[PDB]
């Protein structure tokens, strides 16, 4: 049951007026494409903690990568979901090294102790009772980045990805889909709505789950059949959200490589970029 | 449980060209605003079709109004969620003036009888076990009207309103909401996203139900206060969808009245029209 807003003052909003005339703002089978510009967060943030929402993010930091923590939360705990409830999950092997970093209220993190050295990640997320019990939303980046600028509710949806940002202004025969038929991530030249990267995706937990499960299943199928997808994980998550659309889709606003790609025009803000590595 | 979709072939969205430039077509709460040319309605088909979904449409066919219903009922046969499944509930206190209309395979009608002579419509469909039974979705129009173009599942969503025709290019403080503080219906002139028209609302049963009472409740709160909304139940569902943002909005497409609007650049389809009274 959702109560009722209370009274906001904010600009109206005017049919005959687009946000956005350079972008494609919503996808075909209707799912909000999310650039700046195309949303109120006063409005999205009202609603969001009239429900009290708890996000989890996934983190993995295995080997070197427990070195890109210290800049990951604490530039989280800037932009990340701030005046929401907040659930940091840190994968590593190195429980010790994980940095010391002071939380907002209503922000946790948990440390998880996992083995070292595609599926691992997958697997490790598909965690299934504990994500269920403790959090409404799943977030699962990639580590070795950083947030400069606000990413909050208005990425909340039962299932997401993200543009990856070489190729949003790709044809779908250049995307770099696994190709060849012998394995799960298949896809062929005629196929394809976007190329979404591996490093942010989420969703509500049950469909974070369902996703994660699919794509171990469909490597483990693959590692039997001795084939490994030309970009491992990523080869599949392109398949499974192909077959199973998401409800929105995050612009590269929100997965962002300055130093390879620079500021174009079209990203009026940079909102997780990749550190240098 | 939602299945793959199959293997289809159809043009790739381009995230650097929108599909319509001269309409807002989503809301600052990210919720799709419905427009010819937003959707691929093969990709929908597809998923709608998947969840072997039902929709319930309700009209109401009161005193001399039973004569729209061969005309809203044949036309809703050639061009309302053609492949779905679909419950016609007709309510009347005329049965015997139903008109013997032919359906098309996987859809039923039902005559619902009921008292003759705004709370009728509100009450009346807050039949709230049977639709929870029967239906997956119910969609809530006015019978003095015909559809002349495609009305399919691109509607289908947990809460929505339409645009009423007279208003979508006016701003918020020349909407006709009720002003008056007394009224449970006002709203203020400085509030207010969109006119929404009383005569095409729906959703999921769940939230179809909640609204309709909640409207029902607000308007017999104003009858015992002496106050009658100034457009009556129109009113109150504009308070309703104010501080409970609908999923979808529907562009006046699918709303509209030739003989007073004509048929300006905006509007690439004319689906659900009024018939001169
Ligand atoms: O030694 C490692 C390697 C990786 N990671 C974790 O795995 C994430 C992903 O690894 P990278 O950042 O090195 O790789 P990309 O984000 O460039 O990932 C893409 O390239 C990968 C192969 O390099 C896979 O194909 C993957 O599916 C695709 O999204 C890291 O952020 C980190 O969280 C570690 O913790 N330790
Ligand atoms: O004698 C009647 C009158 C109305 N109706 C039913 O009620 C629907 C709505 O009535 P109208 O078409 O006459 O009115 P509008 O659609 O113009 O409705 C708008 O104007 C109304 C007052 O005229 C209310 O304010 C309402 O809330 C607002 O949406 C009709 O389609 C019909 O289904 C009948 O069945 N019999
Ligand atoms: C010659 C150097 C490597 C830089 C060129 C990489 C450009 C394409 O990015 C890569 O795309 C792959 C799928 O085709 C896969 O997602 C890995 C991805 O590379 C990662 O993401 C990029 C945006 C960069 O941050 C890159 O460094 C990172 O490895
Ligand atoms: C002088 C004649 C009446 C035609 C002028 C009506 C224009 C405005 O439409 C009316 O708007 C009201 C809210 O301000 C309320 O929704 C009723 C609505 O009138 C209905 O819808 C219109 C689009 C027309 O179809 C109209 O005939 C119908 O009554
Ligand atoms: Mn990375
Ligand atoms: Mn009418």
């Amino acid at each position: 049951f959702m109560v009722s807003l209370p009274r906001m003052v904010y600009p109206q909003p005017k049919v005959l007026t687009p946000c956005r005339k350079d972008v494609l703002v919503v996808t075909p089978w209707l799912a909000p494409i999310v650039w700046e510009g195309t949303f109120n967060i006063d409005i999205l943030n009202e609603q969001f903690r009239l429900q009290n929402t708890t996000i989890g993010l996934t983190v993995f930091a295995i080997k070197k990568y427990v070195a890109f923590l210290k800049l990951f939360l604490e530039t989280a705990e800037k932009h990340f979901m701030v005046g929401h409830r907040v659930h940091y999950y840190v994968f590593t092997d190195q429980p010790a090294a994980v940095p010391r970093v002071t939380l907002g209220t209503g922000r946790q993190l948990s440390v998880l102790e996992v083995r070292a050295y595609s599926m691992r990640r997958m697997e490790m997320i598909s965690c299934e009772r504990r994500f269920l019990s403790e959090v409404d939303y799943l977030v699962c980046v990639d580590v070795d980045m950083e947030f400069r600028d606000h990413v909050g509710v208005e990425i909340l949806t039962p299932l997401f990805g993200t543009l990856h940002p070489s190729f949003y202004g790709s044809s779908r025969e250049a995307f770099t889909y696994e190709r060849r038929p012998q394995s799960q991530a298949y896809i062929p030249k005629d196929e394809g709505d976007f190329y979404y990267m591996g490093a942010f995706f989420g969703g509500s937990v049950q469909e974070v789950q369902r996703l994660t499960r699919a794509c171990h299943q469909a490597m483990m199928v693959d590692q039997a059949n001795g084939i490994e997808a030309v970009w491992h994980d990523e080869s599949h998550l392109n398949k499974y959200l192909l077959r199973h659309k998401p409800t929105k889709v995050l612009s590269p606003e929100y997965l962002w490589d300055q130093q390879l790609l620079g500021w174009p025009a079209v990203l009026r803000k940079l909102r997780f970029t990749a550190v240098p590595k």
